[PDB]
């Protein structure tokens, strides 16, 4: 495909709901509509990562009628379709909605399902672990029967076969499961789930009869033409994912297949994969990096420390917050591992811990990765050295796939990576917040464009048709949000000046996430009270430094929703926060049309998460799946094909003459993407003109947008652009040999060149 685009499919936009956009988005300039999750999920899932059923698809989302509908619309356009699969966990919040588990609980290991799911029989005493009680003693005094169910007031259980008898309690204790405190999930759990979400149970997906059950409907889609390719979820927690993938791309019969995997540094995945490549959140990390002003890393770095009292090192930070959610929430994978090797060592547990602290990337792939396993077992030796024999021991154990507790510990390490880090360590290190983002290492500050240059030519040597992107369901600000926010980086002593000036009106004690909280205020607005609020206690849960998600801190929390109520309705804070996003207004416009423009030109190929052709200035989950106003959007598509040349303003049809153009030329063009070469200014500001050519198709963006307007502007600086003649796409504007950059970008900060 020359492009995706991503829908967020529910039952308040359903598979038809989309075919109806379909003719939108072809006018947009979408090559493929890529679909989430569709196989039938929980009742009311807004997402359907919680499969109940992988027989059909979701009836609320329209069914198999929405998908022959939406599919022949794609098609009959010459569109393509790439459906999110979900191929490591299932939905048992509702146990009675998934016929598997339901059938598990109300048989235990006699069950013909039991081993579908990765469950620790003998830990449990025989018994499947729910953690689904109440904290507070005397729970299952509320627990009742009726009829054949076992019932814990919304929750409802198989009773088993002649188990019936007297006293609910007496019940309970002859059940294949057992009823649990929601805390013992830390420490007790006996079954493999997803991250540490208990109502996602894990499915063994690499027994052959459980990936036929679970992609059959899926096969049935490709077979019947319906769609086009794949994008798989989670390929880290699967036991065997080389396997999985070589048995899903004879599934697609040789379609694309993307994978969602992070990416640390120059890591590289498997080669012999059958895939595309990655959902793009390595090209994201790139993009952003390239607009970053590297003189603000040490003043931002010391706002942090001088607020934090002894510096937040991001060397420390993760170890550390891997250290803690592996002795924590995430405490069960690491004792199971743990039985499974044995007494190989005392101190197992305290070895696998420092291992996985230790450990550089998500996991290995052993005998791939091999390397950065034992990179982590020589770190965790010297981090921890009264460990270093049975590190020695457990490392040399855990290096061999012959061993269960070797897989099992690959199948742990990027829960903790991703537990550790991206929900935790991220928020204790808000020195720029756009920094710290999924696929990001944010002690990466800035890179060049060099760099930046050499990103794309190894994405276009080694992953070509990999995915670009920047913003999904998943990343923790949307990517406008991030474009003004990394304009702090060319004004550390301004932002600076800001905190102080609002901290002397307002504050929580904790001005560390004060920082974090005014740069997401400042890159959102405007943005209401309601979502501000959501997203500021999201935040400071996430970091679990003042309140956390166990057991929170009220008291603080009601300061931190007082700082947001400030922030939107004092007049003297709600005044100094409009006058310093006036201030960094045009460069977050900048920005943002500078990050969209080489996104949607470099190479791979690029994805457009729904919404973004316009200003996209979301927050975390769930404030970056609000539902999408395609209306508004076709009719400023309209008026620019009706020939408006919008000023850049908060309207976003700027942006939405960038992407519209961008990805019709990929689409229609393709002729013009053969090649990757810099395209390097001449001049007293040429280091603020970022910019690469594909062939026929030039990109040319701003970089440091703050930095050209104090120097005034670009003066005489000139991109060469070729001995050719090229008009550019945005404004009709030409262009040939030694063009002055203030004519280029005379009318938008950013320009589309092409050979004429």
């Amino acid at each position: 495909p020359a492009s995706t685009y991503r829908l967020q499919i529910s039952a308040e936009f359903t598979l038809f709901d989309a075919a109806r956009i379909v003719p939108y988005l072809h006018r947009l300039g979408a090559d493929w509509l890529y679909l989430s999750p569709l196989l039938e999920s929980e009742s009311g899932s807004s997402h359907g990562y919680d499969v109940v059923d992988h027989s059909r698809v979701d009836a609320a989302r329209g069914g198999p009628e929405g998908l022959a509908e939406l599919s022949r619309a794609a098609h009959e356009r010459g569109m393509g379709v790439v459906v999110d699969i979900v191929p490591n966990h299932v939905g048992v919040a509702t146990p009675k909605a998934n016929r598997w588990w339901w059938d598990v609980l109300a048989r235990g290991q006699r069950s013909e399902y039991a081993d579908y799911f990765d469950i620790d029989w003998e830990f449990g005493g025989g018994r499947l672990r729910l953690p689904v009680l109440g904290d507070g003693p005397d729970e299952l005094d509320a627990l009742r029967v009726d009829g054949d169910e076992l019932v814990y007031y919304e929750h409802r259980f198989p009773i088993a076969e002649g188990t019936g008898g007297g006293t609910p309690r007496e019940v309970h204790d002859r059940q294949h499961y057992e009823l649990m405190s929601w805390r013992r999930a830390d420490h007790d759990l006996n079954y493999r789930r997803f991250f540490a979400v208990n109502t996602l149970a894990a499915v063994r997906v690499e027994d052959p009869r459980v990936f036929d059950d679970t992609h059959r409907e899926i096969g049935r889609w490709i077979a019947e033409g319906l769609v086009d390719g794949l994008r798989v979820d989670h390929p880290d927690g699967l036991r065997a994912p080389g396997d999985y993938l070589r048995r899903l791309a004879e599934l697609a019969q040789g379609r694309p297949i993307w994978v969602e995997k992070i990416i640390e540094g120059d890591e590289r995945m498997p080669p012999q994969w059958p895939i595309a490549g990655t959902t793009g959140y390595d090209a994201l990390a790139g993009i952003d990096r390239v607009l970053v002003d590297p003189a603000g890393e040490h003043p931002l770095t010391q706002i942090v420390d001088e607020a934090a009292g002894s510096p937040r090192r991001w060397a420390e930070l993760v170890p550390e917050r891997k250290r803690a959610v592996a002795r924590g929430i995430l405490n069960s994978e690491i004792r199971r591992v743990a039985r499974e090797l044995g007494e190989v060592a005392g101190d197992v547990e305290d070895a696998l811990v420092e291992i996985a602290a230790a450990l550089s990337v998500y996991r290995s792939y052993l005998p791939f990765g091999r390397e950065h396993l034992d990179e982590a077992v020589a770190a965790a030796q010297a981090a921890a050295p009264q460990l270093e024999a049975d590190l020695a021991a457990v490392g040399a154990a855990l290096a061999d796939p012959g061993n269960p507790a070797a897989l099992r510990f690959q199948q742990t390490s990027g829960m903790i990576m991703a537990k550790g880090v991206e929900d935790n360590a991220f928020y204790r290190y808000p020195r720029l917040t756009s920094l710290t983002e999924v696929g990001g290492d944010p002690s990466l500050f800035a890179i060049d464009a060099a760099a930046f240059h050499a990103a794309q030519r190894d994405r276009a040597a080694r992953l070509p048709e990999s995915m670009t992107t920047l913003t999904t369901h998943d990343t923790k600000r949307s990517e406008d949000t991030r474009a003004r926010i990394t304009a702090l980086a060319e004004a550390p002593e301004r932002w600076r000046r800001f905190l102080t000036e609002v901290g002397g009106l307002i504050g929580t004690g904790d001005r560390v996430l004060e920082n974090l909280i005014w740069q997401a205020i400042v890159g959102a607005w405007p943005a209401s009270r309601e979502r501000l609020e959501a997203y500021a206690l999201k935040a400071a849960r996430e970091a679990g430094e003042s309140t956390d998600w166990i057991d929170g801190d009220p008291a603080f929390e009601e300061r931190l929703t007082r700082l947001v109520t400030v922030a939107v309705e004092e007049p003297l804070v709600h005044e100094l926060l409009e006058r310093l996003v006036d201030e960094l207004t045009a460069a977050g416009y900048s920005n943002g049309l500078a990050a969209k423009l080489l996104q949607l030109l470099a190479p791979g190929t690029p994805d457009v998460y729904q919404g973004t052709e316009r200003w996209d200035r979301s927050l975390v989950d769930p404030d970056n799946r609000r539902p999408v106003d395609f209306a508004a959007a076709s009719e400023l598509l309209d008026r620019l094909d009706g020939g408006w040349r919008p000023p850049v303003d908060e309207t976003g049809a700027v942006k939405t003459l960038v992407v519209s153009r961008a990805l019709r030329l990929r689409r229609d063009r393709p002729e013009l993407f053969t090649a990757y070469h810099p395209v390097t200014a001449r001049g007293a500001q040429a280091e603020h003109l970022i910019g690469f050519d594909r062939g026929g198709a030039i990109a040319l963006a701003t970089r440091l947008p703050l930095g050209l307007a104090a120097a005034g502007g670009w003066g005489d600086t000139v991109v060469d652009v070729g001995e050719r003649s090229l008009r550019d796409e945005l404004t009709g504007r030409e262009a040939r040999g030694a063009a002055r950059v203030a004519e280029l970008f005379a009318d938008y900060p950013v320009a589309l060149l092409v050979e004429t």
